[PDB]
């Protein structure tokens, strides 16, 4: 899409990135004044306005200022803030087209004769582009295309200076020729590598002192930002001149500006009754023709189109603003609400109707207040349930709603809206069943509806022979022929893949709009790659070009960028055109027919196929060959491969608005090159060049020999009369219906629309990933952060599910302090680091030291914290307790000391204690412990309480003595090892420090000695 | 399960396993029986052909895995992975 540039950006470029010797004067000098400003600060930061005399100009893409009367010529610097009082903020029409003036151009005023202002001018076309001069300047010109000198520089080809002295410049003065030539040539380096599309100054003001441009007038291809991002910056793109903008309109241009998907709504008369919520960009085209061919010219309230699978909460504010906008006022004739469209590819139906029904039930009320009628026709995945969805929210809620399938046809709901009929060299085979090919990209959703076609067409082998993604390894894909299972290798390099396979004789490029060019023109340099699929939306026109001139001197044949593909039912299809296999079969898509079609859009490829499966015997080929520009092939290239094949006996074409491509369809019918019937029609007329309009497309075609019909509602109608006819002499044999080879479903599209029950495993109550936030317990993420809880907090989401109050927290942080290290002596610790010292890696030394904490090494938390629980609910006093652990061996777990003792403590069961002295109510087993400690330390004078026993009383005394644990969830949790993981989270650190400590001191393979291990064998066994 | 018993519904599997069919009225091996696995009479260095390689090894190299099992089997408690284990052991 190239469109317009405002001059101010226009002259900004100019003026920053021209590379020629000619010195451009006024540079830097351009003001802008909005009725948004003040005049002094302008005033004062451009000094330069106090020096020159002043031509200002509305900078809003006014096309012809000059008769109409818009320019101010020659006035000083007050003068035009006189002549710019009664101008600036108020309205104005040009054309047919209204609107205020809100931007104004200050530019210094050059004195000149207009013997030598001049014009120049470079736009593209498809084989070069255009550089056309003439000597004759002003706005006086007229009829340029005609007397002016043009030279046209091919793609991929530069300008030499010698051709434009020669022959653009003969009816020019010889004394400016060598200057403006220089100069020109630098604007045509400003043309190429600036990706402009169209670019006049007109006029040039050139005198004695240098070159000026006065008046600029460009169209760049905004597609190609991502080259010019670095070039262009901060560039703004304006709309052209007309009505203001509502603020809803300016809603959906948000909504549509921050999603992915494709919105679009303007307005024709807010007080119309014929409203349009159409999925489809051709769709809603052709809807928006055959109202305004059907008599609803002055009542059609809008037009615009939901596309690209939006989300829910998209389609409900789109669905809610276009009932919120015919809700204003009535109409007393009532109103029609038209939810149309084609067939949609792989979009379920029941996910956007869901959001039309959130927004018609939430305005039922409404809506039945203003008289309407709801229209709807749809098609595609799960279409019938969500017609069946919103024909019974239209009989609880009340609201006429006339749900349709694709057994209508696409815009017969508006003929029966408005009550005009009731309400009930290149080769010519490209494909073949031996094609095989290979795709470009991780597509493995494409490939597998291309194995599903190939399946249900009763072919013997698969279309996809490989994969090219570079971004990975050469390994195989799983994909499904029928019920068994198949692998497609996935290779690397392009080169690996042409190697293995020479059989390979179509590549379908699924690249990115960035990379597609550089896939494609790696590509063409394979002799065996006959004909190459773009897919990729928005590569700029400049490079398809190339891609086009070398795809002509190699003699392949590209189906062009921008396409969904192209389908030859019985043989092959590329890649996702046609949608799934419900539309396949729905439209008879697996036995080849007699027609041949040809669309440039991919959504009106799946009705056409529709309105020939329901009309005639069958597709026989169909390629869509793009919404781009310059197309890598145009209908010419496919109606002359259609008119050499036998198997085809009739063709249609539907063509669009623009470009005069149907015109050489009709010298191509006036010469005799194509002999079978031809059916075309060029879709949206809607005007309400002139050549380029498709009435006068659609009036030559129909006088030249071409079934047109009247409207798109006798498409079909017209179609079938040919075919009928076409048999009456018999030539069409039409074969008898074979049914298909049937396929097993999916799981994930049954489940989808959910009639398929699966028994889960993995219960899980922790931790929803799923979602738009990382959920804990039952808590989000923002909430835990929010909420200001610890590594503690986290634990008791985690580990007990349970918000833990902000003293437990802390004391579980506190735990995890003092269960960190306790030196490398231990028995993990020695683990990690015999680990770390071989060599391994951190999750191995860690996992090494990891799987030691048993019952001698940091198992006293948990059999510390069981006995003295077993000993503290059995209900025996301390002083009974340690003489019951004294006639049995088994020493009490969790007391005694090494050295630590008594007039000498541990000093960190000393912090914990004094934490839970201060900030733990109720702490009945931290008591009892204490009393087997006064007991046990008059026995010996190291017998105190260790930190793996206080650790162990005190998490028990937390869990049983908190809230949020009743008392069968706090044994549980006593019972189940939620204090074994409290000594291996904590110690995790310490063995993780032992890890990182023996890599950075760099230790070597350990060892150890022969005399410390007394080798005790038996003698000879 | 009903849907896939009379085979209406389609799945793709994950977890390709080149190695042991344990389906079935035998235990497969690569492509062998177990029963051809005890009858052709290979060792531990034929069912290690067998579930390593997917192959079934000739008579010398199934005996010389055979070999290298036992001659890497223990060299001593003093290095490290002995080590480890031994300090694992007597952490009971
Ligand atoms: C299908 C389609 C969207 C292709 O998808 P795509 O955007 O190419 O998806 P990809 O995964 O290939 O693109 C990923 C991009 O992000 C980049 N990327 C991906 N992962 C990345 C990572 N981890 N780090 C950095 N960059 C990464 C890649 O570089 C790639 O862009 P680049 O290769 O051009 O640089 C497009 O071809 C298409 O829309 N086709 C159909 C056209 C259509 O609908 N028209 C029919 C009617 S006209």
């Amino acid at each position: 899409s190239a469109k317009a540039i405002s001059e101010q950006t226009g002259k900004e470029l100019l003026y920053k990135f021209i590379c020629t010797t000619s010195a451009i004067q006024n540079r830097f000098k351009y003001a802008r004044v909005t009725p948004d400003t003040d005049w002094a600060r302008l005033l004062q930061d451009h000094p330069w306005l106090l020096s020159q005399n002043l031509v200002v100009k509305p900078d809003q893409l006014i096309k012809r200022r000059g008769k109409l009367g818009l320019v101010g010529v020659n006035l000083t610097l007050d003068g035009v803030k006189s002549w710019l009082k009664p101008r600036l903020g108020q309205e104005a029409t040009v054309g047919k087209a209204t609107g205020f003036l809100k931007n104004f151009l200050i530019e210094p005023f050059v004195p000149h004769s207009q013997a030598e202002e001049f014009y120049v001018c470079i736009y593209a076309t498809r084989e070069g582009d255009y550089v056309l001069f003439h000597h004759e300047g002003g706005v006086d010109v007229g009829d340029v295309d005609a007397k002016a000198q043009k030279l046209l520089v091919g793609v991929d080809e530069k300008l030499n200076p010698e051709d434009i002295k020669k022959h653009l410049l003969v009816h020019a003065p010889e004394d400016k020729k060598e200057i403006l030539a220089s100069f020109i040539s630098g604007l045509f380096n400003f043309y190429e590598d600036l990706y402009f599309t169209y670019l006049e100054i007109n006029p040039l003001v050139v005198t004695k002192d240098g070159v000026y441009v006065l008046d600029l007038a460009a169209k760049v291809d905004a597609t190609a930002d991502y080259i010019c991002k670095v070039k262009w910056g901060d560039i703004e793109f304006p709309p052209p001149f007309g009505r203001e903008a509502y603020p809803e309109e300016a809603y959906i241009a948000d909504l549509d500006a921050k999603s992915g998907a494709s919105l679009k709504l303007t307005l024709l008369n807010p007080k119309g009754r014929i409203w349009t919520m159409v999925a489809g960009g051709g769709a809603s085209v052709v809807y928006s023709d055959t109202i305004c061919d059907l008599g609803g010219v002055n009542e059609l309230a809008n037009y615009g189109e939901y596309s690209g699978a939006p989300s829910e909460q998209q389609t409900y504010d789109y669905a809610k603003t276009i009932l919120s906008l015919m809700t204003r006022e009535k109409h007393p004739d009532g109103k029609i609400l038209i939810i149309g469209g084609s067939i949609a590819n792989f979009t379920n139906v029941a996910a956007t109707f869901k959001g039309i029904v959130r927004a018609i039930r939430d305005y039922q009320g409404p809506l039945k207040e203003h008289e309407v009628t709801i229209f709807v026709r749809r098609g595609g995945p799960n279409y019938q349930e969500g017609l069946r969805v919103m024909g019974e929210v239209g009989k609880t809620t009340g609201i006429p709603i006339h749900v349709f399938g694709t057994e209508t046809h696409m815009t017969a709901i508006v003929g029966m809206a408005l009550g005009h009929r009731p309400i009930p060299g290149k080769s010519t085979t490209l494909f073949s069943r031996h094609t095989k090919a290979i795709v470009w990209g991780m597509q493995t959703r494409a490939v597998q509806g291309m194995l599903d076609f190939d399946y249900v067409c009763s072919r013997d082998e698969p279309s996809v022979a490989a994969m090219v993604y570079p971004f990975t390894g050469d390994h195989k894909q799983k994909f499904y022929w029928g019920h068994k299972e198949i692998l497609i290798p996935v290779f690397k390099n392009m080169a690996d893949a042409m190697r293995k396979h020479p059989e390979v004789d179509v590549l379908i490029n699924f690249a990115s709009l960035r990379s597609a060019y550089d896939s494609t023109m790696e590509t063409m340099n394979y002799a065996q790659i006959r004909t190459i699929a773009i897919i990729a939306e928005g590569i700029p026109e400049a490079l398809t070009r190339k891609l086009i001139k070398k795809a002509d001197q190699k003699g392949v044949t590209i189906i062009g960028p921008a396409t969904v593909g192209g389908i030859k039912p019985g043989c092959f299809k590329i890649g996702n055109t046609g949608g799934m296999l419900d539309n396949i079969l729905a439209s008879k898509l697996y036995r080849p027919g007699s027609v041949a079609y040809v669309s440039r859009s991919g959504g009106m490829s799946n009705e056409l196929n529709n309105i020939i499966s329901r009309t005639t015997d069958g597709v026989y080929e169909g390629v869509a060959i793009g919404g781009d520009r310059y197309p890598g092939s145009t209908f010419m290239d496919h109606v002359l491969r259609y008119q050499d094949t036998p198997g085809v006996k009739m063709i249609v074409v539907l063509g669009e608005i623009g470009g005069t491509e149907e015109y050489k369809i009709c010298r191509g019918i006036k010469e005799g090159r194509l002999t079978k019937p031809i059916v075309c029609w060029c879709i949206g007329t809607c005007a309400t060049q002139a050549s380029e309009t498709a009435v006068a497309k659609n009036q030559a075609l129909k006088e030249a020999g071409v079934f047109v019909p009247r409207s798109f509602d006798e498409l079909g109608e017209i179609i079938q009369s040919v075919y009928e006819d076409l048999v009456a002499n018999g030539v069409i044999v039409p074969a008898q219906e074979v049914p298909p080879p049937t396929v097993p479903m999916d799981y994930s599209w049954a489940r989808e629309l959910g009639l398929i029950r699966k028994p889960a495993s993995f219960m899980t109550s922790i931790c929803d990933e799923r979602g738009q936030e990382l959920i804990y317990a039952g808590m989000p993420i923002t909430e835990v952060f929010k909420e200001e809880m610890g590594i503690g907090g986290v634990l008791g989401l985690l580990w007990f599910q349970k918000r833990l109050p902000k003293y437990s927290c802390q004391f579980i942080e506190m735990c995890l302090m003092v269960t960190a290290d306790h030196g490398p002596a231990v028995s993990g610790a020695h683990n990690t680091i015999i680990c770390a010292r071989a060599g391994k890696d951190l999750v191995s030394s860690l996992t090494s030291g990891l799987l030691t904490i048993g019952d001698r090494f940091g198992g006293a938390l948990d059999a510390a914290a069981k006995m003295f629980s077993k000993a503290f609910d059995s209900g025996i006093i301390p002083m009974e307790f340690v003489n019951k652990m004294k006639k049995e061996g088994k020493l009490i777990m969790g007391i005694g000391h090494r050295v630590k003792s008594i007039n000498n403590p541990d000093m960190r069961v000393q912090i914990l204690k004094d934490y839970v002295r201060q900030h733990f109510p109720a702490t009945p087993l931290l008591d009892y412990a204490l009393e087997v400690e006064k007991i046990t330390t008059s026995k010996k004078p190291n017998l105190i309480l260790n930190v793996d026993g206080l650790i162990g009383v005190a998490f028990v005394d937390m869990l049983r003595n908190c809230g949020s644990f009743t008392r069968e969830e706090a044994d549980e949790y006593i019972d189940i090892g939620a204090l074994n993981g409290i000594f291996v989270l904590g110690r995790s650190m310490g063995f993780i420090g032992h890890y990182l400590d023996q890599k950075r001191l760099k230790q070597g393979l350990y060892r150890h000695p022969w005399d410390d291990i007394s080798y005790v064998l038996p003698e000879h066994m």
